[PDB]
């Protein structure tokens, strides 16, 4: 039941993404050189360096809030490909299988924590 766990738990899971060959194209802001109408199609640009960073400022009060920037950075990816058989996409979608099979219970437990907490 501790409501705190989840930082560590997020911090030890974005270290294993950014091991991973497939979060190559999300670890930092999609250059806008590289793409340049990526703003005409993305309104919230997100990568895992701003999670990170903003995890680690304080700035994230629960883990569903780094959740939902996590599949931001999936969603961008999947509105920005220009098919579902690319490269950078289907990277995304291995990435995506893996955040998510991890962060389930991060994700359980902080919501128990916080029931528990205010039984
Ligand atoms: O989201 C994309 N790029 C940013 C992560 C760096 C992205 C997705 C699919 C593509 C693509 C780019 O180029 C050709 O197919």
């Amino acid at each position: 039941y501790d409501i705190q766990a989840w930082k560590k738990q997020c911090e030890e899971l974005l270290n294993l993404i950014f091991q991973c060959e497939d979060s190559e194209p999300f670890r930092q802001p999609v250059d806008l050189l590289e793409y340049p109408d990526y703003r005409d199609i993305i309104d919230t640009p997100m990568d895992f360096a701003t999670v990170r960073e903003t995890l680690e400022a304080g700035n994230y009060e629960s883990p569903m809030e780094l959740c939902k920037d996590v599949r931001l950075i999936f969603s961008n990816s999947k509105a920005y490909t220009p098919s579902k058989r690319s490269r950078i996409y289907s990277m995304s979608l291995r990435l995506s299988a893996f955040f998510e099979e991890h962060i389930s219970s991060v994700l359980s437990d902080y919501k128990s924590a916080l029931r528990f907490h205010k039984r």
